[PDB]
Formats: C-alpha cells, sequence, structure tokens
C-alpha cells in the first residue's frame, strides 16, 4: 500500500530553444485553486521587427505600437465576493483512502 | 493496493523550438477550480513584421497597431458572488476508496 | 486493486516547432471546474506581416489595426450568482470505489 | 480490479509545425464543467498579409481592420443566475463501482 | 473485472501542419459539462491575404475588414436561470457496475 | 496779315478727376503722321477688384486672368514696306498762302 | 504780318486728381512724325483690388494675373522698310507764306 | 513782322494731385520725330492693393501677378531700315515765310 | 521782327503733389530726334500695398510679383539700319525767315 | 532785331512736394537728339508698403518681388548702324534768319 512516482529523461541529443512550462519526464500530482485573479500580458518567442519608421508632420496627437505582440487600453475586474455564508474550494492531485 | 505513476522520455534526436505546454511523457493526476477568473492577452510564435511606414501631415487623430497579433479597447469584469449560503466547489484528478 | 498509467516517449527523430499544447504520450486524469471565467485574446503562429503604409493628410480620425490576429472593442461580462442555496459543482476524472 | 491506462509514442520520423491540441498517443479520462464562460479570441496558423496601403485625404473617419483573422465590435454577456434552490452540476470521466 | 485502454503511435513518415484538435492513435473517456456558455471568435489556416489599397478622399465615414475570415458586430448573451427547483445535468464517459 | 491764337481757362470751380487727354480751353493747329505704329494696352479708371479666390486640387495647367481689363495672347505685326518709289506723306495743321 | 499765340489759366477753385495729358489753356502748333513705332502698356487710374487668395494643392502648372488692367502674351513687330527710292514724311502744324 | 507767345498761370487756388503731362496756360510750337521707338510700361495713379495671399502645397510651378496693373511676356521688335536711297523724314511746329 | 516769349506763374495758393512734366506757364519752342530709342519702366503715383502673405510647402518653383505696377519678362529690340544712302532726320520748333 | 525771353515766378504760397520735371514759369529754347538710348527703370511717388511676409518650407525655388513699382527680366538692346553714307540728323529749338 505505497505510492511510488519518477521521472525518466535519458537524453542523447535533445534541445529545448524557446519554450515555456516544458515537461520531458515528470510524475506530477498537482492541485490548484485560483479564487480571484487576472492575467494580462504579452508574450513572443523567436519574433523580428525589422524596420519601422513613423513621421508626424503638424499633429494633434499620434499613438503607435508594432511590436510582434501588443496589448492596449485593458480595465479588466475580476473578484469573487463572499456575503452569505459557505464557500468551500477543495483541490486535491488524487486521494488514497482504501481499507483492508 | 497502491497507486503507480510514472513518465519516460528516450530522447535520441528531438527538437522543441517554440511552444508552449508541452508533455514528453508524463503521467499526470491534476485538478484545477477556478472561480472568478480573467485571461487577457495576445502570443505570437514565430512572426515576422518587416516594414511599416505611417506619415501625418495635418490630423487631429491618428491610432496605429500593427505587431503580428494584437489586442486594444477591452472591457471585461468576470466575478462570482455568493449572498446565499452554500457554494461548494470540488475538483479532483481521481479517487481510490476501494474496500476489500 | 491497484490503479497504474505511466507515458513513454521515444523519439528517434522528431520536431515540435510551433505548437500548444501538445501531448505525445501522457497518461492523464484531469478534472477541471470553471466558474466565473473570460478569455480575451488573440494568437498568431507562423505570421507574416511584410509591407504596410498609412497616411493620412487631413482628417479628423483614422484608426488602424493590421496584424495577423486583431481584436477590438469588446465589452464581455461573465458572471455567475448564488443569492438563493445551493451550488454544488463537481468535476473529477474518475472515480474508483469498488468492494470485494 | 485495477484500473490501467497508458500512452505510447514511437516517433522514428513526425512533424508537427503549427498545431494545437494534438494527442499523438494518450489514456485520457477528463471531466469538465464551465458554469458561467466566456471566449472571444481570433487564431491564424501560417497566415501571409504581403501588402496594405490606406490613405485618407480629407474625412472625418476611417476604420480598417487586415489582418487574416479579425475580430471587432461584440459586446457580450454570459451568464447563470440560481435564486431559487438546487444546482447540481456533476461531470465525471468515468465511474467503476462494482461488487463481487 | 478491469479496465484496459492504451493509446499507440508508431510514426515512420508523418506531418501535422497546421491543425486543431487531432487524434492520432488515443483511448479516451471523457465526460463534458457546458450549462452556460459563449464563443465567439474567427480562426484562418493557411491564408493569404495578397495586397489591400483603400482610399477616402471626403467622407463622412469609412470602415472596412479585409481579413481571410472577419467576424463584426455581434450582440450575445447564452444565460440559464435556475428560481425553481432541481437542475441535475449529469455527463459520463462510462459506467461499469457489474456484480458477480 | 498775322495767325492769332489763344486759350483762356477762367475756373471758378472746376474738378478733373480720372481723365486723358483733356482739353478745357485750347487753340490747336497739329499736325501728325504715323507710318508703321502699334498700340497694344489695358487702361482702367475707377475700377475696383473686391475679392477674387482660385483653387486648384490636382491639375496639370491653370491659368487666370482677373482684372478690370485683360488683354492676352495677341500676336501683331504693322509694318509698311517700299521697294518701288515714291511714297510721300505730308500733313499739316493748315496752310496760310495768300498773295495781295 | 505776325503770328501771335497765348494761353490763360486764372483758376479761382480747381482740381486735377489723376489726369494724363490735360490742356486748360493753351496755343498749340505742334507737328509729330511717326515711323516705326510701338506702343505696349496697362494704365490704371483710381482703381482697387482689395481681396485675392489663391491656392494649389498638387498640380503641375498655375498661373495668374489679377491687377485692374493686365496685358500678357504679346509678339509684335512694327516696322517700315525702305529698299527702293523715296520716302519723304512731312509733317507741320501749319505754314504761313503770303505775299504782299 | 515778329514771332509772339506767352502764357499764363494766375491760381489762386488750385491742385494737381496725380498727373502727368499736364499744361495750365502754355505757347507751345514743338516738333517731334520718332524713326524706330519702342515703349513698354505699366502705370498706377491712386492705387490700392488690400490684402493678397497665396499658398502652394506641392506643386511644381506656380507663377503670379497681382499689381493694379500688369505686363508680362511681351516680344516686341520697332525698327526701321533704309538700303536704298532718299528717307527724309520732316516735321516742323511752325514756318513763318512771308514777303513784303 | 523779333522773337518775343515769356512766362508767368503768380501763385497766390497752390499745390504739385506727385506729378511729372507739368507745365504751370511756359512759352516753349522744343524740337526732338529719337532714331533708335527705348522705354521699359513702371511709374507708380499715390499707391498703397497693404498686406502681403506668400507661403509654399513642398514646391519646384514659385514666383511671384505683387507691386501696384509690374513688368516682367520683355525682349526688346529697337533698332534703325541704314546701309544704302540718304537718311536726313530733321525736327525744329519753328522757322522765322521772312524779308522786306 | 533781337531775341527776349524770360521767367517770373510770383509765389505767394505754394507747395511742390514729390514732382519730377516742373517748370513754374519758364522761357525754353530746347533741341535734342538721341541717337541710340535706352531707359530702364522703375520710380514711386508717395508709395508704401505696410507689410509683408514670405515663408518656404521645403522648396528648391522662391523668388518674390514686393515693392510699389518692380521691373525685373528684361532683355533690351537698342541701337542705330550706318554701314553706308549720310546720317544727318539736326534738331534745334528755332532758327530766326530774316533779312531786312
Amino acid at each position: 500500500m505505497d505510492v511510488f512516482m519518477k521521472g525518466l529523461s535519458k537524453a542523447k541529443e535533445g534541445v529545448v530553444a524557446a519554450a515555456e512550462k516544458t515537461k520531458q519526464g515528470v510524475a506530477e500530482a498537482a492541485g490548484k485553486t485560483k479564487e480571484g485573479v487576472l492575467y494580462v500580458g504579452s508574450k513572443t518567442k523567436e519574433g523580428v521587427v525589422h524596420g519601422v519608421a513613423t513621421v508626424a508632420e503638424k499633429t494633434k496627437e499620434q499613438v503607435t505600437n508594432v511590436g510582434g505582440a501588443v496589448v492596449t487600453g485593458v480595465t479588466a475586474v475580476a473578484q469573487k465576493t463572499v456575503e452569505g455564508a459557505g464557500s468551500i474550494a477543495a483541490a486535491t492531485g488524487f486521494v488514497k483512502k482504501d481499507q483492508l
């Protein structure tokens, strides 16, 4: 009656160049919980910006965004309110309760 | 009566260039819970922006967004409210309760 | 009476160039729950923007979006409200309760 | 009386270039639940935008969207309200309850 | 009395270029449930936009959308309300309850 | 036997505002001769030009003449040739040859 | 037998404002001769030009003449040629040859 | 037998403001001769030019003449040639040859 | 047998403001001769130029003439040639040859 | 048998402000001769230039002439040639040859 987990990675020849959250041999038992959360952001992998030119002769405004991944003008609100009673929130990887 | 999990990755020759959340041999038992959450964002993989030009002679406004993945002008609200009673929210990978 | 899971990945020659959430040999038992959630975003994979030009002589406004995947002007609201009673929400990968 | 799952991937020569949620040998037992959710977004895979030109001599407005997949001007609301009683919502991958 | 599932993928020579939700050898037992949900979005695979030009001499308005897949001006509302009693909603991959 | 000429001008109150070749009391005995002559010209007396506006957006030519008296594009030739013999041309005011 | 000429001008109150070749009491005996002559010119008396505006956006040519009396583009030739013999040209005011 | 000429000008109150070749009491005996002559010119008397504005955005040429009397682009030739014989040209004011 | 000429000018109150070649009591006996002559010029009397503005953004040429009397671009030639024989040209004011 | 000429000018109150070649009581006997002559010039009397402004942003040429009387770009030639024989040219004021 015993938990057993392991992860092997025998790499003869391998490459991980520009990656994110890779798993190349793992034994995971994660459990996660997110109540009021908020992600805002832009990500680029192997991007190229190769020549940009902006001019402005006689103007009152000029805005510009050019990069390989842009995010502008957001108004986010992510909340969770509890004014009553009882807000259990459980999250587990696994449960092993076995008799004999 | 025993849990057994494992993950192998024998790589003779492999490549993971520009990826996200890859799994190349895993044994996962995840459980997740999200109550009030919010994602806003733009992602680019192997993008190329190769020559941009904007001008403005006599204008009151000029806005511009050019990158390989753009997101603009959002107004997001993601909430969860509980003013009554009882909001159980359970999430598990697996459950092993077996007698003998 | 024992759970057994595993994942193999013997790669002689393989490539994963610009991908997202790939699985190349896994044994998964996930369980997930999303109550009030919201996704807004644009994604590009192997995109090319190869020459853009905008001008403006005498104008009061000019807006422009050119990238390979654009998203503009959204007004999203995703909520869940409970003012009564009882909002169980359960999600599991599997359940093994067998006697003998 | 034992659950058994596994996933093999012997790759002699393979390619996954620009993909999303691929499975190349898996044993999955997922269960998912979504109460009030909302997706808004545009996705491009192997797109090319190869020469764009916009001008404006004397105008009060000019808007433009050119990328390979555009989404504009949405007003989404996705909700679930419970003011009465009883909103069970269960979702499982499988259930094994067998006696002997 | 034992569940047995597996997935093989022996690839001598294969290609998956621009795909979405492919399965090349799997053993799945999914179960899913969606109560109030909403999808809005445009997707492009191997698209080409090869030369666009718009002008405007003296106008009060001009809007334009050109990309390979466009979606504009939607007003979506997808909800589920329960003010009475009893809203069971169950979804399973399979069920194995056999005696002996 | 005597020539007698004179000119009086008793001006109590008079005005000559914008005139040309006026005679207000004279005794003239002119004689004139014009062989090859040429007059080209425009004359204005008490003229008013009170607001002129010309524009040109995109043209190859635009000519304009607005004043109170215009003359344009003439090709004049006024000559007198004598290759023979005898071209007397006499002009006198008067002749007084009287005997007694 | 005597020539007698005179010119009086008794001015109590008079005005000559903008004039040309006026005679206000004279005794003239002129004689004139013009063989090959040429006049080109514009004259203005009491003229007013009260507001002129010309613009040119994108043109190859634009010519303009606005004044109260204009003359443009003439090609004048006024000549007299004598290759034969005899070109007397006499002009006198008067002649007084009287015997007694 | 005697020539007698004179000119009086008794001015109690007079004005000559902007004039040309005026005679206010004279006794003239002129004689003139013009063989090959040429006049080109513009004259203004009591002229007003009260506000002129010219602009040019993007042009290859723009010419302009605005004054109260303009003259442009003439090509004048006024000549007299004598290759034969005899070109008498006499001009006198008067002649008094009277015997007794 | 005697020539007699004179000129009086008794000015009680007079004004000569902006004039040219005025005669206010004279006794003239002029004689003039002009063979090859040429006048080119512009004259102004009591002129006003009260506000001029010229601009030029991006042009290859711009010429302008604004004054109250302008003259531009002339090509004048006034000549007299004599290759034969005999070109008498006499001009006298008067002649008094009377016997007794 | 005697020439007699004189000129009076009794000025009680007079003014000569801005004039040219005025004669206010004279007795003249002029004689003049002009063979090859040339006048080029501009004259102003009581002129006012009251505010001039010229600008130039990005131009290859800009010429301008504003004064109250302008003359530009002339090409004058005034000549007299004699290659034959005999070019008498006489001009006298008067001649008095009377016997007795």
